[PDB]
């Protein structure tokens, strides 16, 4: 009666769960690393000089994020993120928060930059900053459930709204480790702003089983 499903099927992304987040026209994940950006570029503007934010394209330790509530919710196991919920992103190799600003990005300096700041900043004076919504294509789709491969979104930043977007036009430098740059796009509609979550690192017994579904005869 019971099957399991295969790593590529669908499940619902629940609060507390560590997932990896993949850029639909690039096919790049997610990702962080200790290397910060570097204090000043190479026309003079200056960075946060924070932890960067890239584009890479295989399979990581570092592509792994906890999905969180906000503060103040009173969330357990079992609850499934709803689109354009308020959601936080914990980098799960660094134990710091995604946060985006209104700082000039790498290459792109009319985007935003992208970085992650410290449990004590994120949680304290930086906390709007790290305010983040599974973005539905469509407004009708708000609080429907977020699932894993099939559902679309844009990672959308509340407090500048911006739409985090990555290319492969162009990959950073060496400083970056010649992975993609990710930026906050302000032209929050082009489709190439649009993700999917690809994984559910720590999925549980519950949501590995599944009773498959009967095609109807013609």
């Amino acid at each position: 009666h019971h099957h399991h499903h295969p790593m590529s099927d669908s499940k619902t992304v629940n609060y507390f769960d560590i997932i990896t987040i993949k850029h639909q026209d690039t096919d790049a994940f997610l990702h962080s690393h200790l290397a910060r950006y570097p204090q000043r570029y190479e026309d003079g503007r200056i960075s946060s000089a924070g932890q960067q934010v890239t584009g890479y394209t295989h399979p990581d330790f570092n592509n792994q994020w906890e999905v969180l509530p906000p503060h103040g919710s009173d969330v357990g196991k079992g609850q499934a993120v709803l689109l354009n919920q308020h959601i936080r992103l914990r980098h799960v190799a660094t134990d710091t928060y995604l946060l985006a600003h209104d700082v000039a990005s790498p290459f792109y300096p009319t985007n935003e930059e992208i970085t992650t700041v410290t449990l004590e900043e994120g949680d304290g004076e930086l906390y709007p900053e790290t305010l983040f919504a599974f973005q539905p294509l469509k407004k009708s789709d708000e609080g429907h459930v977020l699932k894993s491969k099939t559902v679309s979104f844009r990672l959308f930043h509340v407090d500048t709204s911006v739409a985090l977007w990555t290319h492969n036009d162009e990959l950073l430098p060496d400083w970056g480790f010649q992975q993609q740059e990710i930026n906050g796009n302000k032209k929050v509609i082009d489709p190439s702003n649009n993700w999917v979550v690809d994984e559910i690192v720590n999925l549980d017994e519950v949501r590995k089983v599944y009773i498959p579904k009967v095609v109807k005869p013609l």
